[PDB]
DNA sequence: CCGGAGCGTTCAGCGTTCGTTTATCTCCCCCTGGCACTGTCATCTCCGTCAGACCGTCGCA
């Protein structure tokens, strides 16, 4: 339990427990450039909060692509 | 005026007690072997390095 005071009393000691920055589940537009295609590539990708994580890389070589765990 | 008795010290007969072993008797530890309805493919990893190089590898040309 935590007391009034906001700390954890655990094995005779208070502890606190902080809150996290992380990255919101959610889908993800990105666009970059790159010096030897001498053109914008964008991708996209979708986090969850728990599962695997997708991905979509379009005209890399002028084709569009998915990455499934980045396998094949 | 030596002589004897009492006293001090030092050894040979057998008589008991120790110092160190030995095999037998409980209690425990430790390893190999038995179980007989059937039961015949797990497991979650890994992401918001990073920075570019070195290198072999590999399909297209």
């Amino acid at each position: 339990l935590m007391t009034n005071k906001g700390t954890f009393v655990i094995n005779g000691t208070e502890r606190v427990v902080v809150s996290q920055l992380v990255r919101s589940p959610g889908v993800y537009f990105d666009s970059s450039i790159d010096k030897t295609s001498d053109k914008d590539i964008f991708s996209a990708k979708i986090i969850p909060s728990r599962g695997a994580w997708l991905e979509m890389e379009i005209d890399k070589r002028d084709m569009v692509g998915v990455r499934i765990d980045r396998k094949r």
